[PDB]
């Protein structure tokens, strides 16, 4: 008989400078492109999670999350640029917006916070330290922190794989 390939819904939020679109594109294709928006609206990718195939659905929002997004996501990945304070501050705002839309009837939301390294240079140095970033992670709940280098693929697969596993683990706990 046919056996279900379960679906996991991963949303991605962040400002235009965040690198969120390049992050998604790199995960899907294995290649780096500089993007302020993903080329396509939605992606899907079959992945092994703890040795079982899942269908991972991935969608970024252009800006503030909307109601549909908030009621759709199993997990949300927040992204900011490590060399842009405004990008980092945008995450706080986006998280508040998400929370107020989603409400408290849906149980825990698996999260990631991702600081991207791709725009760091001698002339645009890192300005967000990992102490401040990990303080925010702690504030957001059910959150893990990563720094990524989409240019060369550093930590990219890990973010999506680990977030997917978080969703599976949480659902298992809820079932019991």
């Amino acid at each position: 008989s046919m056996r279900s390939i379960p679906e996991l819904r991963l949303g991605v939020l962040g400002d235009a400078r965040s690198g969120k679109s390049s992050l998604i594109h790199r995960f899907l294709t294995g290649s780096y492109q500089v993007l302020e928006k993903t080329e396509s609206e939605q992606y899907k990718k079959e992945m092994l999670v703890d040795g079982q195939t899942h269908l991972v659905l991935i969608r970024e929002e252009a800006g503030a999350p909307d109601a549909k997004f908030s009621g759709w996501a199993d997990a949300v990945i927040f992204v900011f640029s490590l060399e842009d304070e405004n990008s980092f501050q945008a995450v706080s705002r986006l998280h508040g917006q998400l929370s107020s839309l989603r409400g408290e009837g849906r149980g825990g939301l698996a999260l990631a916070l991702v600081g991207t390294q791709d725009r760091i240079s001698a002339s645009s140095p890192r300005v967000v330290g990992d102490a401040r970033a990990r303080a925010l992670c702690a504030d957001m709940k059910r959150c893990s922190y990563y720094e990524t280098c989409a240019t060369y693929g550093l930590n990219v697969d890990r973010v999506f794989q680990e977030v997917a596993q978080k969703v599976v683990t949480l659902r298992k706990q809820q079932q019991l």
